[PDB]
């Protein structure tokens, strides 16, 4: 029993991690097979630090200008490109801890473990969402940009996020390691500010389930609602709509413990009209929409890595 | 910026893990140096499963009664002996991969990392606190047994907790590594429930600090408290007392935010009284007890191991 915000095992990717470091800027890379890849901000000089063309800095840049360390060993960078909003050292030793690995971009809606590194070196691990308008809510401090978010799916390390910066709200917006942002974020000096968010309505339920398989139960009804008459009152409360597709994903769940996820959804309705009244589920007075249908049943089955 | 639930990276102690097996049971063991360690209720039959007594089950055994896999590997057991509610298997190799440690054990209100396993195989990881109750408040399924807390300091693993099972309220309950049990807790079948359990005062306040760090400071005012008249608050809503060294433990946070502890006592106080009225501080409607002082300082100056 229990039911924690609970991340992957990160030493796959620790052992990939390292330091790179361009004039006075360190910030962290991701050592893959013989390509160390982070982001192309790590060029920036204060000659613009605006909108400067990253085409020309790294014209100007040679191999011998990239100090690359993993842990005490410095790597010899051998070739450099640009790859959209990352850069890709090409180094002379492939990385003999490279995982079984795929660099996969995700949705907004689902979730990630952030391993947090300064310096090259890992501190913390957590969970994150990619929430709907394309931001996650981190945590991290100067130094951190080029830290990695990643699932793990038996002995496979998918890439999905590498981190660029922190927006003036204090949420953080990154790429895939194909170097493509996650939504309408550049890495240069605008006034650029997240959208309006949204709260992931199937994420909410795969939780009410995990709070009923734990044996919270109180805020359950003897109701069913119709999928429209549901998300007429999520509209009202800025929730996502839920498609017939999240109805099928939520299956397992529902058949699980027994209560349809339209039965679940006339639940929602009246927490979301009435509030908690002082009560709390799976230890929180907040709806939660941070775990996705599929980390309830990976934390309620027991997969491993 | 941002303040999350943040676990050390796992790494170090996933090169740890293994699979112990006596007869049909099976769970995890932590290979460190040529010793394997894991609850003694490994030995376990179905003669008694009530009160049996582990010294005459440990005399019934063989080395070759555990089979301890580390991977795909098989470890030869060659000496066994009890540790108070723990198993030391001597086996005939050293795990390559021990990395420096020390047997620590904690104290209720300080906080770990969990690496939740099955099979010997890592599933996730996870923040706990040692509550003042002596349980922690896991997520843990059958098979879980075994599994480790720990912090990391530098390179130096400090092993404080070892997964023992669960009790009724669905908490969770183990010992230290040299075998001792974390409060009144035993491992043999009885009706033992987790006492009664009150707030970490301390951490609460170490948690409001985090959120004025983060630009949260809509429950500050110009009010201070004295120490006493905090601590009639305190009792009255269940919250432990407040020290003059708990007072000390939060000069840091105090210095870094120019907001004195006393200060910020009669912040909580307001709190406790009146509530939040519809607001919330780091994401929580709730006050947050589980973060140290020291939880928030590493993670707002950005320590790494
Ligand atoms: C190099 S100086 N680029 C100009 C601005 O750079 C950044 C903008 C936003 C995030 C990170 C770097
Ligand atoms: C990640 S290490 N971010 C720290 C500051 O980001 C910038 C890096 C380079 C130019 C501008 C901003
Ligand atoms: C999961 S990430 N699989 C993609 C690549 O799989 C392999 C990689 C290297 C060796 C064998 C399989
Ligand atoms: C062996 S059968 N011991 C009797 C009961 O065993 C346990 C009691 C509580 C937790 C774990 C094992
Ligand atoms: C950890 S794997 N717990 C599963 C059940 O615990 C018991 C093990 C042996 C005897 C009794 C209970
Ligand atoms: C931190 S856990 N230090 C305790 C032991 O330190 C060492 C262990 C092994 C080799 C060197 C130092």
């Amino acid at each position: 029993s229990g039911f924690r915000k609970m991340a992957f095992p990160s030493g796959k990717v620790e052992g990939c991690m390292v330091q790179v470091t361009c004039g006075t800027t360190t910030l962290n890379g991701l050592w893959l097979d013989d390509v160390v890849y982070c982001p192309r901000h790590v060029i920036c000089t204060s000659e613009d630090m605006l909108n400067p063309n990253y085409e020309d800095l790294l014209i100007r840049k040679s191999n011998h200008n990239f100090l690359v360390q993993a842990g005490n060993v410095q790597l010899r960078v051998i070739g450099h490109s640009m790859q959209n909003c990352v850069l890709k050292l090409k180094v002379d030793t492939a990385n003999p801890k490279t995982p079984k690995y795929k660099f996969v971009r995700i949705q907004p809606g689902q979730t990630f473990s952030v391993l947090a590194c300064y310096n090259g070196s890992p501190s913390g691990v957590y969970q994150c969402a990619m929430r709907p308008n394309f931001t996650i809510k981190g945590s991290f401090l100067n130094g951190s940009c080029g830290s990695v978010g990643f699932n793990i799916d038996y002995d496979c390390v998918s890439f999905c996020y590498m981190h660029h910066m922190e927006l003036p709200t204090g949420v953080h917006a990154g790429t895939d390691l194909e170097g493509n942002f996650y939504g309408p974020f550049v890495d240069r000096q605008t006034a650029q500010a997240a959208g309006t968010d949204t709260t992931i309505t199937v994420n909410v339920l795969a939780w009410l389930y995990a709070a009923v398989i734990n044996g919270d139960r109180w805020f359950l009804n003897r109701f069913t609602t119709t999928l429209n008459d549901f998300n007429l009152v999520a509209m009202k409360y800025n929730y996502e709509p839920l498609t017939q597709d999240h109805v099928d994903i939520l299956g397992p769940l529902s058949a699980q413990t027994g209560i349809a996820v339209l039965d679940m959804c006339a639940s929602l309705k009246e927490l979301l009209q009435n509030g908690m009244n002082g009560r709390t589920i799976l230890g929180s007075a907040l709806l939660e929409d941070e775990f996705t249908p599929f980390d309830v049943v990976r934390q309620c089955s027991g997969v491993t890595f």
